[PDB]
DNA sequence: AGCCGTAGGGCCCTACGGCT
DNA sequence: AGCCGTAGGGCCCTACGGC
C-alpha cells in the first residue's frame, strides 16, 4: 500500500498517513514524488490500549506502519532506522478522522514512544467542509495541506509522561466509567501537546457519537440516521399512497442532502426500518429482499424498492405547519428537522438499541394501544405512579412475540430505567408417533438470529452436551410462519430437555433495559414516566405551534380573499384603475390608495385571473371567504383555553390508537 | 459453499434452484418450500467452460459447488444415480444478463453432465419480466409465480439432435468469432418443454442483440453508448450546469439507475468518471471535483466523496434538445421517457473517439482534434465527392489527450479509407546530460491508454531480468507542477538513442493503436470510413437544425395566434369583461368570447387565464411590438425551411462557432 | 499476456458498551 | 467470547474481441 518517495535520505523524507485509497490518492497526485510517502489504511485500526499483544502485532495495518517506519517496535526501537524524520497523520477533517487520530497516536505512544519524544509525530491540518481528502482537487490538497511552504503541520510534543499515561489509560482503555466521568465533566452543549491533542480530539468524537449518531431523542424516539431517511421519504413525497421509488435513489439523496457517511450506513438503517420482525411498528415499507430472522441480508439497494408505511406519515404530521424548529444541514446548501412531530410515542413503541462513547442505550418495544392509553392516563393525572401506568403499560412487546418470565425486571426498569428482563421462546410438547415427542418452537426471543440458535443446537447434540435429541429441524415457511421441530428420543423426558435448551441456548435470553435518549440535547437516563412526560411535551408543543401557524395563515389568506371581495364589490371601478396605470407599480399605488389595500392585496387583485370573475368564480371566493372565518374562530378558542388545547392532544392520540393499535404479542407470564 | 438444502433426502422428490446471488437468494429462500426445495447463490456471470481449459474449470468456485451439490460427478465419471436432486432449475433474473448465465450454465451441463439433461432433469423456470432481479420481488410472489408446483410453469430442456447440439454450443460458446458473428448477421432483427438448442439460440441472439445495440457500441450521431447518454441526460435534466454548484456523484448516480439505467452503479459511476478525465477524453463531457483518478490506474474516490457536473462543451451536445430536434423514447419501464439520441451539436464520435468490446464484434475509434474535425465536415459540406485524401488535408489524423508522437501515414491512410489500420504511438522521449559526463532518457508524453505505472514496472523487470542493456536508474518525477516526467539514467558511456530505441522494441512506451470503427448506423452496428462518419454526422445536423426551424415555426404560429387573441381582447376588454362576468361556468365564458369575438379555443383560454395586471397602459403597445417582430421571425424561418442552402449555411455558421469557441491545437505530432 | 470498458455478482477488517 | 447497530475503510471473480 505503501507509495515511497525516490529520495533515501531520512532527514528530509515525509511520510503521510491517510485513511484510505479515497483519500489516498488525491495525496498521491498532488504531493512531491521526491520526498513525500503515501501509507493508505483502512478506516479504523485496532486500538492497541483494549486489545492483545498477539493481535497488534499480526494486524495487517499495524505491519505496514511498522515496515514502513523500520524501526521496529517497543524493546527493538532503534530511532536511528526511522526511514522518514515527518511522520504526518492526516485523517479526513471530521469526527471519525479525529478518532482514527487518537488511536494512532495510541499505537504510536504505547509501541514507538521514542519516535514521539525525537519530534518525528506530526499532524496535517487539511481545510475542514469536506467528508474526506478524496473530495479534494490535488492542487488544493498539495496548496492546503502538503506544501512545505504553505502548510501548517502541528508537531506533537510529549511534556508529562505521567500524564500522558493516565490520559491514554482513561481515554483508551477498558474501563468505561473513567470515560464517562471525562465525558461529564468536559461536555459543553507550532507545537500541540499530545496529551491536549488526544483530550480534545476524544472529546469531539465522543460528544458528536453521543448527541449525533449512536442514541435517540426522547421526543420522536429517532437517531439522526432514521430522522433523516424519513424527512427524506418526506421530501420526495414517497407516501404509501404513491409507488415503491427505488432504494440506491433514496440512499444517494439522504446522503447528499442530510447525512455525510456512507452508504451502508443509511441503506442499513432504512432496511431495519422495513423488517417487520425488527420494528414493532415498521417505518419503512420495502419491496423486494429486506433480510430474515436468519441473519440474511437486504438485497443490495439497486434491487430493492421502498415507501412510508401509514404509520410513518403519523411521524412527519404537520411538519411543514411551524411544528417542530428546522436547522441547517452539514455544509449549509440544505434545511433539516430538529426532531419530528412524533403524533405517536415511537420511542417506547419502536425501541432503540444504541453504543455510544462513554455509554450505550437498550430499549425495548411496546405495544402502542397500551402506551397510548398511558399517555391519556398520565394526561389527566400528572402525579400518576409508575404502578398505575403499569394498569396500561404491561412490559415491553415485541415484534417477534415470545414469553417475559415475571414482572420484577420490569418494574425495576420502568421505576429507575435499568432492569434485566428474561425472555423464552413460545415452545411446547407434543406427540409425533409411536409413543414419541417432539418440541416445537414457534416464536423466538427478540434480536436473536433463528439459524445461529439452531446451529447452537446442532453443536450441542454433536459435542454431546445436551442428551435426548434425535432430530432438528427448521420447518418456518410463509404459509406456516417460525416452526423449530426438536425430536426427542422415545422415553426421554422432553421437559427436561426443553429445560436444559433454555440453560444452554438463546431459546431463552435475556434483555437488559438501558433507557438513555437525548433530553434537552443531552444523554440521561430515564423511566418509564419520564419518557412519558417528556413525549406528552412535545404533543402539546406541536398541537400548540401547528394551531398558531393555521391561525396566521388562515389570517393572511383572509386578509387576501378581503382584497379580492372589495375588487369584485367595485369591478369597473378596479379594471378603469388599473386601465388608466401606465405600469404595474402605479396600478399597485393606485389601487392601495383609492380602495385601502395593503400591498399583498393589491398584488392579488392585480394578480387575478379573467376567469375568476364568472359567477362560480365569485361565489367560491365568497364561500372560502366565510369558511375561513369559521375555522379563525374554531383556532382561537383551541388558543384561548390550555383544558381544550389539551383535549385536542388527547382526542388525536385516540384517533391515531383506534386506527394503528393492535393485539399485545409478547406473553408476560407470572 | 452457500447452499441452502432441503430437509428431505430423496432424491426423486428434491429440487435445487440455481440463482444469480444472494440478493435473488434471500427471496428465494423466504418463499421457498423448505422440505424439498434447495437454493445454491452463484456469483454473476460464471466460466463459459467452452472457452477454457480444464485447470480453469476445476477451480472455478462456482462450478465446484455446483458439482459437489449435484452429487453426479462430471464427464467419464458421471453417475446419473447419485444425483441428489431430479429437479436442477435455472432461475437467472428476467434480463438480458439474466439469459447470458442461463447459456453459460447450459454449456457447463450440456459439456461436462449430458446425461442429467438427456433424463430431463435439467429445468428452466420462469420468472416474470418487470423486476431487475429477484432480489427486488417479495417472497410470496417468487413463490406464486415461479416456484409453487400448483402454479409455475418450469420448462423442461429436451435433447433431440446432439450433433446439431454440439455445433450449436461450438458456434455461440466457443472460441471462434466469426461464425458467432456471422450467426448474428443472419439472425438479429434490427427495429412446457424446451429444446435446448432453440434455448440457447434464442437466449444467446437477445444477449448479443443487447449488448450491440444497447450497450457496448457508440452511434454514430452522437459518439455516445446507452451509460454516457443516460448519464448527460440525467445531468441536463436536474439542472448540473457548468454555472451551478458541484452535484454529488452518489446523487446522480442513484437518479440515473432509478429513471435511465437500470445496472450496476459501478457501471454508471465509472462511465461518469471517465468522461471527467482528461488523459482520457480528449473532450470532457464532465467536470469533476476531487478524486478521479489518474494515468497510473488509481480508481477515482469511491462515489460518496466526489461531486460533478456538465462541462462547457457538453452543452453542446444538449443544446435544442427540448426543441423537438430528436425522438424521445419510453424508459425501460415506461414512468420515464429519455433521448434517442443527443442533437450533438459537435462530432463526438470521432472527436472523443470510442472503445467497446460487444459480442462477435468490437470497435475502437481513436480522438480527433476537434478543429480538424470541423474544417472536415465543412469541406465535406461543400463537396458530397469529397475524397479521402481531401479530407485528410484537414484531418491530419488522431489527436489523443495524451499528446505523444504517430509514426508515419499509413496506419492512418488505411483507417481513413477501410475503417481498420493499426497506428504506431510513441511517447515523447528525449536524451539529455545529467552531469558528469552521464545521459538520461526523459519521457513527458505516453501513449494513449497506456498506465503509466505499469510501463514503468515492465522496464524494470526487462532491466532486473538482463533483457535490456545500459539502464542506472528509473524514477517517476511526475507531479502536478512538473507535469508528466519519466527519467531513465543511462550508463556512463552506454549509446542512449541504442537503449531508447530497445526500449520502444520492448516496452508499452511505444504501443499501436488498433482502428476498427464500428459504429451504430440506423440501429445496426456497421464498419464504416472517415468520410462515412462524417457523412451520417452531417445529416444528422442537418436533421436537428431542420427540425430545430419547424419548432420554432410552429411555437411562434402558436404565439402570432394568442397575441391575435389578447389584441383582440384589449381592444373591446369592457365587453370581454361583461361576457365573462355574466357566465356562470368557464364553458359558458369560453363559447361566448369565442362567438362574439371569432375567437378560437385556444385564444378564449388565453385571456380567460389573462391576469388583471396585463390591462395597464404600456400592455397593447408590448403585445404589439411582440406581434410584430414575431411577423418577421415567422417569415425568416420560413426562408431557412424552403431553402435547402440556407439551411446547409445555419448548418455551416453554427459549426464554425463551435470551432471558434471550443477548438484547440493538435496535441499529437504525426511525425513523417 | 492481459488489458482496454460496460456488464453479472458478492465479504471483511476496525471502534464503541453492556450483556452473556 | 462475541453479538447487537451506526460509523471508518477497502477487492476479486466472471463475459466479451482484438491484438
Ligand atoms: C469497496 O471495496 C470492497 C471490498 C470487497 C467487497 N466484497 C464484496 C462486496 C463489496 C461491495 C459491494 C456492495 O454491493 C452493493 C453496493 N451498492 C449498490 O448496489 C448501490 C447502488 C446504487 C447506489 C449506491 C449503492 N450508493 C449510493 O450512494 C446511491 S446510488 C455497495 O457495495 C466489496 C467492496
Ligand atoms: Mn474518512
Ligand atoms: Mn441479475
Amino acid at each position: 500500500k505503501l507509495a515511497d518517495c525516490s529520495s533515501k535520505s531520512p532527514e528530509e523524507c515525509e511520510i503521510f498517513l491517510v485513511e484510505g485509497d479515497s483519500a489516498g490518492g488525491s495525496t498521491k497526485s498532488g504531493r512531491d514524488s521526491r520526498t513525500q510517502a503515501i501509507l493508505p489504511l483502512r478506516g479504523k485500526i485496532l486500538n492497541v490500549e483494549k486489545a492483545r499483544l498477539d493481535r497488534i502485532l499480526n494486524n495487517n495495518e499495524i505491519r505496514q506502519m511498522i515496515t514502513a517506519f523500520g524501526t521496529g517496535i517497543g524493546g527493538d526501537f532503534d530511532l536511528a532506522k526511522a526511514r522518514y524524520h515527518k511522520i504526518v497523520i492526516m485523517t479526513d477533517a471530521d469526527v471519525d478522522g479525529a478518532h482514527i487520530r487518537t488511536l494512532l497516536l495510541t499505537f504510536f505512544y504505547r509501541f514507538m514512544r521514542p519516535l514521539i519524544e525525537a519530534g518525528y509525530v506530526y499532524i496535517a491540518q487539511p481545510p475542514t467542509g469536506y467528508k474526506g481528502l478524496g473530495e479534494m482537487n490535488a492542487d488544493q490538497l498539495w496548496e492546503t495541506t502538503m506544501n512545505p511552504e504553505h502548510r501548517a503541520l502541528l508537531q506533537v510534543k510529549l511534556e508529562d509522561a505521567i500524564e500522558a499515561d493516565q490520559t491514554f489509560e482513561m481515554l483508551m482503555g477498558d474501563v468505561v466509567e473513567n470515560r464517562r466521568q471525562f465525558i461529564e465533566d468536559n461536555a459543553v452543549y507550532n507545537e500541540r501537546n499530545i496529551t491536549s491533542e488526544m483530550r480534545e480530539s476524544f472529546l469531539d468524537y465522543a460528544m458528536s457519537v453521543i448527541v449525533a449518531r449512536a442514541l435517540p431523542d426522547v421526543r420522536d424516539g429517532l437517531k439522526p440516521v432514521h430522522r433523516r431517511i424519513l424527512y427524506g421519504l418526506n421530501e420526495q413525497g414517497m407516501t404509501p399512497d404513491k409507488s415503491y421509488k427505488k432504494s440506491a435513489r433514496i440512499v444517494g439523496d439522504v446522503m447528499g442532502k442530510y447525512h455525510p457517511h456512507g452508504d451502508s450506513s443509511i441503506y442499513e438503517a432504512m432496511v431495519r426500518m422495513a423488517q417487520d420482525f425488527s420494528y414493532r411498528y415498521p417505518l419503512v415499507d420495502g419491496q423486494g429482499n429486506f433480510g430474515s430472522m436468519d441473519g440474511d441480508g437486504a438485497a443490495a439497494m439497486r434491487f430493492t424498492e421502498a415507501r412510508m408505511t401509514k404509520i410513518t406519515l403519523e411521524l412527519l404530521r404537520d411538519i411543514n405547519k411551524d411544528t417542530i424548529d428546522f436547522i441547517d444541514n452539514y455544509d449549509g446548501n440544505e434545511r433539516e428537522p430538529s426532531v419530528l412531530p412524533a403524533r405517536f410515542p415511537n420511542l417506547l413503541a419502536n425501541g432503540a438499541s444504541g453504543i455510544a462513547v462513554g455509554m450505550a442505550t437498550n430499549i425495548p418495544p411496546h405495544n402502542l394501544t397500551e402506551l397510548i392509553n398511558g399517555v391519556l392516563s398520565l394526561s389527566k393525572n400528572p402525579d400518576i405512579s409508575i404502578a398505575e401506568l403499569m394498569e396500561d403499560i404491561e412490559g415491553p412487546d415485541f415484534p417477534t412475540a415470545g414469553l417475559i418470565l415475571g414482572k420484577s425486571g420490569i418494574r425495576r426498569a420502568y421505576e429507575t430505567g435499568r432492569g434485566s428482563i428474561q425472555m423464552r421462546s413460545r415452545a411446547v410438547i407434543e406427540e409425533r408417533g409411536g409413543g414419541r415427542q417432539r418440541i416445537v418452537v414457534t416464536e423466538i426471543p427478540f434480536q436473536v438470529n433463528k439459524a445461529r440458535m439452531i446451529e447452537k443446537i446442532a453443536e450441542l447434540v454433536r459435542d454431546k452436551k445436551i442428551d435426548g435429541i434425535t432430530d432438528l429441524r427448521d420447518e418456518t415457511s410463509l404459509r406456516t410462519g417460525v416452526r423449530v421441530v426438536i425430536d426427542v428420543r422415545k422415553d426421554a423426558n422432553a421437559s427436561v430437555i426443553l429445560n436444559n435448551l433454555y440453560k444452554q441456548t438463546p431459546l431463552q435470553t435475556s434483555f437488559g433495559v438501558n433507557m438513555i435518549a437525548l433530553v434537552n440535547g443531552r444523554p440521561k437516563l430515564i423511566n418509564l414516566k419520564e419518557a412519558l412526560v417528556h413525549y406528552l411535551e412535545h404533543q402539546k408543543t406541536v398541537v400548540r405551534r401547528r394551531t398558531q401557524y393555521n391561525l396566521r395563515k388562515a389570517k393572511d389568506r383572509a386578509h387576501i380573499l378581503e382584497g379580492l371581495r372589495i375588487a369584485l364589490d367595485h369591478i369597473d371601478e378596479i379594471i378603469s384603475t388599473i386601465r388608466e396605470s401606465d405600469t404595474d407599480k402605479v396600478a399597485m399605488e393606485s389601487l392601495q390608495q383609492r380602495f385601502k389595500l395593503s400591498e399583498k392585496q393589491a398584488q392579488a387583485i392585480l394578480d387575478m385571473r379573467l376567469r375568476r370573475l364568472t359567477g362560480l368564480e365569485r361565489d367560491k371566493i365568497e364561500a372560502e371567504y366565510n369558511e375561513l372565518l369559521n375555522y379563525i374562530s374554531e383556532l382561537e378558542t383551541i388558543l384561548a383555553d390550555e383544558e381544550v388545547l389539551l383535549q385536542l392532544v388527547r382526542d388525536e392520540l385516540t384517533e391515531i390508537r383506534d386506527r394503528f393499535g393492535d393485539d399485545r404479542r409478547t406473553e408476560i407470564q407470572l
